[PDB]
């Protein structure tokens, strides 16, 4: 209604998640929309970068004013990429500012395995210390008292989500896991690479990152949290679509699927974000795009534990789960603007 | 150009997107020539009437079922005929002494136990026509089956290392990806453009029927395998990727050695042991089987990529005709 009305801005808003960011803060009740910074769009109008949202966000974009924004906003979402991430989300902490960071600069309480894997220098370790990893069905207790919140990566959500509940309840094993997922290319950023052309990516399938995508270690820092260290072995693959991540998880079960089930069910028993299926039914990509939800669907066999994992990449992968990230750190309900 | 080696091949079932294929090859063959080319929903129309991209390069007229009249003027047959009906049409042209190539399920698994089969002595005689492998049985025999298109990409990079005792054979995994023509010519909703375009899913969990195929076919290595094998449904026309994890005790460079040995002559395998990853389009509308290799401690990870319409199925199907009537396997293929 407006009665508990909260200034937000994005810096870093013309990619691709700072679209769909807009496109849930312009109809969300009590987050307004106080600044756009994009330094490259500077002076257009949001609409003019994204004709769809003509008459429905036309604000002006701005340049990077970091007291400019901290003086017209009680909270920001921080789209940048690293090292510089880092600057922003310190300098908008310290004003007093709620913070959630898109990027992976303070998702990793290890800081020298961050600057392995993201090969920079992280430079605050107390800030590092205080954030909170924005899984909001996870972490929701750490989460409503937090001021910064890093929020987790796209790939990591679809695995760590299902795995979380059956990992702590003892029910798979937590070693040989293996987990083969597919994203859309909008997985890439708003990119002028070769590599992300029409040409390349249209009709084409491929694995990358073999052994060697950042988003492997985030999942076992974040699994070892159950009690149980994980060595979950994770391979991405480039779907010919612009949305979607599909995850298909390879586990190892004592139990049976009627123990499964109640184990997530129970666990997201009021996240209405989480769809669980046991019956036989299988997700797909279509099935969450341009949702919120996550979708997961279970199937056994003797000892063996089959999980498909879905999510669109930018919404629940990203963008949604920053605002319920926000809605929790507000005190809000997670779901507020969302669903 | 003719050739002075030329012989006589129909097709029975070429309307759908494997007859489409196989045809494309067949006119351009140096030696094989088109006879006849059957399907009985179309016929009395030029197969470039149901697919014009072959306008004045195949505009052979359409002939119904009528087995008699196919024997008469040919030396060989492609059967792309669905169950059951593919079992009496090459049991009819076994008789008549044509080399036959069956592109079904229904000769590929010589245990019968599995099926449940009509002529069970006819299924003693099929042999299962992967080039690579098991050339030697191809060339001698008169009927074969054409192997799965997901077996394929699957048991080629697994056979030399099982055999050689390179991985272990339990505890594999096949997460396998296939474009929507792996579905053949279907008026099926599940199989129209706006249910499949930007969606991708995994299918037939626990219950594909290649996955029995893959471990039977690898059990000829000597080892009892269980790969478990899960499909996928890409949102594009054409392709399949493979990746494959296995256990292994050994380096990088002798699983290397050991693939590149085993298939040093065969112009159609593509090994890649340097970080190169094979995508589907480095296949697309050729007949190679690239294969990728990765290598951390002991996990050996293999990503092999196929055209599923023709290495998976078409142009696999011409390298046995090729090899069953005295010719080098990639004749008209490269
Ligand atoms: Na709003
Ligand atoms: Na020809």
């Amino acid at each position: 209604r407006g009665s508990h009305m909260m200034k937000v801005s994005v810096i870093g808003a013309t990619g691709y998640t700072g679209y769909e960011l807009v496109k849930i803060l312009a109809n969300h009740p009590e987050f307004e929309i106080a600044a756009l910074v994009s330094e490259t769009y500077a002076d257009k109008m949001f609409s003019d970068v994204y004709p769809r949202l003509r008459s429905i966000c036309d604000v002006v974009i701005t340049g990077r004013d970091y007291d400019a924004v901290a003086e017209i906003s009680d909270a920001v979402f921080l789209c940048l990429p690293h090292a510089a991430a880092q600057d922003a989300a310190a300098f908008f902490y310290e004003k007093g500012l709620k913070v959630v960071d898109f990027s992976a600069d303070f998702r990793l309480k290890d800081k020298k395995l961050y600057e392995a894997t993201y090969k920079v220098d992280h430079t605050y370790p107390d800030l590092l210390r205080k954030a909170v990893y924005g899984l909001p069905e996870i972490f929701e207790v750490d989460i409503k008292k937090a001021e910064l919140v890093a929020n987790p990566g796209c790939y990591p959500t679809s695995v760590i989500t299902p795995l979380y509940p059956l990992l702590k309840a003892g029910l798979i094993s937590p070693e040989g896991i293996i987990a083969d997922s597919k994203s859309g290319v909008t997985g890439a950023g708003r990119k002028a690479d070769i590599a992300y052309s029409f040409c390349e990516c249209n009709e084409d399938f491929r694995p990358y990152a073999i052994f060697s995508h950042r988003h492997n270690p985030e999942i076992n820092e974040v699994l070892k949290e159950t009690g149980k260290e994980t060595n979950v072995l994770f391979t991405p693959h480039l779907i010919p679509a612009s949305k979607g991540i599909e995850s298909t998880i390879y586990t190892k079960t004592t139990a049976g699927l009627a123990e499964i089930s109640a184990c997530l069910k129970d666990f997201y028993r009021e996240r209405r974000c989480v769809r669980i299926y046991d019956n036989g039914h299988i997700p797909s990509t279509a099935d969450v795009t341009d949702t919120n939800f996550i979708d997961i669907g279970l199937f056994v066999k003797g000892e063996r534990l089959i999980i498909v994992s879905c999510i669109d990449n930018l919404i629940k992968g990203s963008s949604g789960m920053a605002v319920q990230n926000m809605n929790l750190m507000c005190g809000f309900d997670d779901t507020l603007g969302i669903l």
